[PDB]
């Protein structure tokens, strides 16, 4: 147990950087004989080069407001909807070349000879069009100000400090100049051991309004990469010319939850291919100096795509990455083709944790267990913490607390060798991604689900640190190959019209009849939210798989038929560790089931069971047969479903938030749904707040606490054995 | 106070009937006594009662387009049941009428029809064998059925347990000998009918959608539908008018079975314009031959319905002199009340006198009183001629709490009708609800059972509910209407409610730039436009805008289309004149001042309210509402997303609200709403109720105003006159006041 740790330094602070590196067994120290990490910005940090040629700075196309036209002329400001001090209209480029002017209300394009920009201020006058419609620009804006860098001084009141200018070396002189830079930069540095690119040269599309607020926000998205040179090549190597709207995208900015179009694909191709390549330098140009190249999970990560194949030929050593979660942990622990894997962990070392009064080690013991249970599934090669050493040095408590971190995260190696925990089925979660987007499915902004998204982010929170084999597949997968057979389980999520059901796709009848097959064969297809979903397709069917889940959703369409509920099975595998106040249950038993009634059907209970959080409601989902098995069906509609389809079965959630009672409910739908109902008990905890992770070729099993209380659980062995445990605080038995 | 009321009776009970007639001034009596010299109502069932002739000619019963289940092949080959999951005892697949000709089997999987010579229906099995056909997708027929035994006799047969009495089949009149027999035997009951003075037709040719399951429940129901009403002779009569053949997916419609709630397509109002020519023809023939036997044609709004379109102008050629319908609440009052071309107007108030509800230990009186205080309401804002009951007399005789409960209502009644003089109370506002229907549907919409609303429906049937009594005046318009005249220059406020791609939103009619321009430009010019729900949405038309009006009313719903556009709401105003009268919880709106807004925080937005203001019961949540822009009122924004909101727009407003189940604090709520956003605060005052308890009625022609307590508790209430003067009421249950006002 030495070793595996990442220090952060700063000022005058030698004596106990010293001290603490020794106690937690740190070999390596981050900057503000050990492994020096310095932080690099290729993008930025050089103002004195980018005011001199300020053409060359990132663009991206900007979406005005809707302006109403009151008769056949309208003006439209550009930049009264966005923050002046990142974003300014770029003039220099031919508005009528590289702008579009769209009436909103027909979807059409406004003729260019129907709109001029003004001389003297940035406002659109547009003229021969119709009163009482809608008309918005979508314009190329130069980004004045570093995306991120422009976040920590909005975020830490800096006041008067002067804005770092970014830049976009897909120009020659830019590029010329930040290779030159780091060049001697690598000369002028023999002391750094590893060169932290933080990150590389496109940030993620991250835009603020006229309030200092964020306005549009997409940890994936490609808005910031474009200018009109590139927009040129594209058209050159792609054959055929992007359209503003392929970028402002009606204004939802190709939000990763959006059915991917062709457009998208291409342009992150685009990107991809030259960013890649220039990356691949930086890292040679890193080894030829004798230093180690890792790249930060986030910021300037747009174009070079972790999980796509090809990522391993860039050669980098390191993805260090922001653990939040389970989730958050997993997309940097799964990804291949680097030497080793790093989580900066919380709480960053900063006054908003580190405030007299206040405990610290509960944060960073809460932290070290969301990503644990992750952890014991996906290793990650190594830990640190990032911020001012010092003001954690205050805090004895939580020094101590790391002590215990560092330790337990090497002793896990020591113990596994790096392997990771046997999995006992092999899930695939299914949408228009794929691998690509592996733990990155209904994400918006990173670690920071919300009300729209939080019923579906839990599906991949509870999996992050479940006892099973995740893999991520695409629609192209499945159409081109068919479903692989080692697959026990495909899971379908999310809203309609997302890429997370898949849109469209599900009309295709190629698809349908794949998934149909291999479930009817003995597969199993979990659906949660509208998985399958295809609005107007079909008047009576909008999951289209609805027959193998047994649930469909009622759109208003089929009001004239009666909805026959069956009862509901309270006492089912399914549902086996949900704890239900015993008066909850008498109160739905006495209360029963609505008798049939015209245009109302039947059968619904008039009392709810409870006793589940299902996050956000899908309205008016219900039985297709009286033979589905309903488990929670409350309010009305269904919650929870399952129906058996040949040798095959189907089940329904309707929405899934993280908690350990719900990620016990997945995995019970997963064994339950694969016909492995047997298969459940070995390696398994009887508590839900525990968890065993099996490792066979070392011979041994540990249990995880995955709470600050003690927790008394019974873990029953392959054998069919079974061994109590009486866990302390984020405790770990191994045996 | 005598007459207006249609009593009930039976026989061997001359007596108490003598008795009853005389307490509640009865001057009509209903069969199920000759002598005493009422105007004798019989009602008469033209398409059953006759299993004589019909068994004789058993393919002229009615018959009905039905879809089987799904059924999933497994290979090349699928066997189809078609009878599995309808009950058999009232629905037999049509054996007669070439099944390649006028049947259709459909891979739903892909919407294809499978082509004639890939099936054959079995000659011993009601299974269809299919072949050629791809594995994994499912399939249907839609097939002929003859409708062997009468819906409506067959849902009480099954209600009341009748177990053992012989099914009564129906009758087609479509076909020319069921006709003949049809018309020849009302000739002979006429003559043998010299006491009747009113038949009252219960109903007519062609029953309303209504059909069972194989377990013997309701399995597919529309108070409006057009199922029950084909056969291969009009279907093959409707091609050649036409010029284009029906598929039998234009009947059973995916499995919809064309819904009043689908937006309307071209083939359904063919079908309608066909059906209405042909049942229109043959009401006339039945009215003139009652009138030249000295007798009223009376026409019950409901059961054998379909084709009469009581909305559509030339019903008043028919020559039907009334109509009389169910009383379930203030809603279906209207639908009867509202009816233009007819001579008098009857309702059947509830309960009807039957053993579910006068039985011992229960007291009908409630539910009698709770009935009439719906209807009276409404029948302030359109007066109905007549009441009565129905049912088994011997019954209500037996409940003397309920015989004083009904001699009350029936003076109060006559007393109404005597100082109004039948005239409609001034209305306050012009009110026009816009969707694909329009005036056929009048007070119609929503509904799916006749006043049965459910979950699915009831966020916006309370709509109508609140408006069947109040104080406006309200009418029903179509896009139609809209795009060919523009918005009558008299309207104040229109209110378009519901859910997505649904004939009382719209669906893509709202993608037509002409409707929006049009609407546009009058809120702009002073209009108000109220949107229920999902109001003015059409699907995937513009990915960043999914109510095509969210920049009149403020709010749109996001689709998961726009995750990555924070999303920042303004302070909620919970002091407006809209929300006035919602009473105060100031342990509640303490715990929402409290707790205050959500900060921003990346891809979250902000300015969501931490804890929920509540106080209104909205109904079905509207998920993810919000507002397009900071400038938009917020009233009600709970749990994230928005519920009540309002937006200037110009000279006009626009107003959203999420749902609105109805209730005396809803009704006056929607009440707020259309003064406000018409701009018209200051006429609120005039001929108003303090309490929502209470509402007011002024009769200007008259020089008098009433004021009615529409609860069955003690109501104090100050109502504000024109002139701005008070007068205060303590109302006794279920009471109503009258009082002298300027005459005009
Ligand atoms: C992992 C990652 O990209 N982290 C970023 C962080 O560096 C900052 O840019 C922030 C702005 O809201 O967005 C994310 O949390
Ligand atoms: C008004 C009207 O048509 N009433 C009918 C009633 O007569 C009966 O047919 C019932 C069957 O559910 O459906 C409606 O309530
Ligand atoms: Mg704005
Ligand atoms: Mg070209
Ligand atoms: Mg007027």
């Amino acid at each position: 147990s030495t070793g595996r740790f990442t220090l952060p330094s700063e000022e005058n602070f030698a004596e106990k950087t010293k001290e603490l590196a020794e106690l937690w067994g740190a070999d390596a120290i981050r900057n503000s004989g050990k492994k020096i990490y310095n932080a690099y910005f290729p993008t930025r940090a050089h103002n004195e080069w980018i005011t001199l040629h300020m053409d060359e700075t990132p663009q991206v196309y900007l979406l005005t407001d809707r302006i109403l036209a009151e008769s056949d002329t309208v003006d439209i400001p550009l930049m009264e909807s966005f923050f002046a001090e990142q974003l300014k209209p770029n003039r220099d480029a031919d508005p009528h070349k590289y702008w579009e002017v769209v009436d909103r209300t027909t979807g059409e394009v406004v003729d260019s000879a129907n709109w001029t920009l003004d001389a003297d201020e940035d406002t659109v006058h547009v003229s021969g069009v119709a009163a009482w419609h809608e008309y918005t620009v979508s314009f190329l804006a130069y980004i004045i100000w570093d995306p991120v860098e422009m976040y920590n001084h909005l975020t830490n009141d800096w006041g008067d400090k002067e804005h770092e200018i970014p830049f976009d070396i897909y120009h020659p002189a830019t590029r010329k100049f930040v290779f030159d830079t780091f060049e001697q930069w690598l000369k002028d540095s023999p002391q750094t051991d590893v060169v932290r690119f933080t990150t590389f040269f496109y940030q993620f599309t991250l835009l603020f309004d006229e309030k200092r607020r964020e306005k549009v926000v997409d940890w994936f998205g490609c808005a910031c990469t474009v200018s009109p040179r590139a927009l040129d090549d594209f058209e050159a190597k792609y054959g055929y010319r992007l359209r503003p709207e392929d970028f402002v995208d009606g204004g939802a900015y190709n939000s990763a939850w959006r059915v991917p179009r062709k457009a998208q694909r291409d342009w992150i191709d685009f990107l991809s291919g030259f960013v890649r390549e220039n990356v691949k330098q930086l890292a040679d140009m890193s080894h030829a100096a004798g230093k180690e190249a890792m790249m930060f999970l986030g910021d300037q990560w747009i174009g070079t795509e972790p999980y796509k194949d090809g990522f391993d030929e860039l050669g980098l050593d390191a993805v260090v990455g922001s653990i939040g979660d389970g989730t958050t942990t997993r997309m940097i622990a799964d990804i291949p083709g680097v030497k080793y894997t790093e989580g900066r962990f919380l709480p960053y070392f900063f006054p908003d944790t580190f405030y007299e009064g206040n405990d610290p080690s509960i944060e960073g013991l809460d932290n070290w267990r969301k990503a644990r249970r992750a952890i014991l599934r996906s290793p990650i090669s190594r830990m640190g913490y990032g911020g001012y050493l010092s003001l954690a040095a205050k805090f004895p408590k939580f020094v101590d607390t790391v002590t215990h971190i560092a330790n337990e995260f090497r002793d896990i190696h020591d113990r596994t060798g790096g392997v990771a925990a046997e999995g006992e089925l092999n899930v695939a979660i299914l949408n228009s991604w794929g691998k690509m987007r592996s733990w990155m499915a209904f994400t918006v902004a990173h670690a920071l689900p919300n009300k729209q998204t939080y019923s579906y982010y839990g599906i991949l929170e509870s999996l992050s640190g479940m006892r099973v084999n995740v893999r991520f597949i695409s629609f192209d997968d499945v159409l081109a190959h068919g479903i692989d057979s080692d697959i026990d389980v495909i899971i379908n999520g999310g809203p309609v019209d997302t890429a997370f059901t898949g849109g469209d796709v599900w009309t295709n009848p190629k698809l349908v009849e794949t998934v149909r097959a291999w479930v009817r064969g003995g597969g199993a297809f979990v659906g949660v939210g509208e998985p399958s979903s295809a609005p107007r397709f079909q008047t009576g069917r909008f999951f289209q798989l609805a027959d193998v889940i047994g649930v469909d959703e009622e759109r208003y369409q089929t009001l004239s038929v009666d909805k026959y509920f069956p009862p509901v099975v309270p006492d089912h595998f399914i549902t086996a560790d949900v704890p239900v106040d015993p008066a909850a249950r008498e109160a739905w038993e006495q209360a029963g089931y609505r008798i049939p009634l015209s245009g109302c059907g039947g059968g619904q209970s008039i009392k709810p069971l409870g006793g589940i959080d299902f996050g956000e409601p899908v309205l008016n989902t219900y039985p297709v047969n009286e033979n589905v098995t309903l488990l929670r069906a409350d309010g009305g509609q269904v919650q929870l479903a399952t129906n058996d389809y040949g040798k095959g079965r189907g089940v329904y959630i309707s929405g899934l938030p993280y908690s350990a009672a719900n990620a016990r409910l997945l995995e019970r739908v997963l064994f339950y749904a694969s016909h492995n109902e047997d298969k459940y008990a070995a390696w398994s905890s009887s508590n839900p707040e525990c968890e065993v992770a099996h490792f066979p070729e070392q011979g041994l099993y540990c249990v995880i606490n995955n709470t600050d209380q003690p927790q008394k659980t019974t873990v029953t062995l392959a054998d069919g054995t079974t061994e109590d445990f009486d866990l302390p605080d984020s405790g770990i038995a191994w045996r």
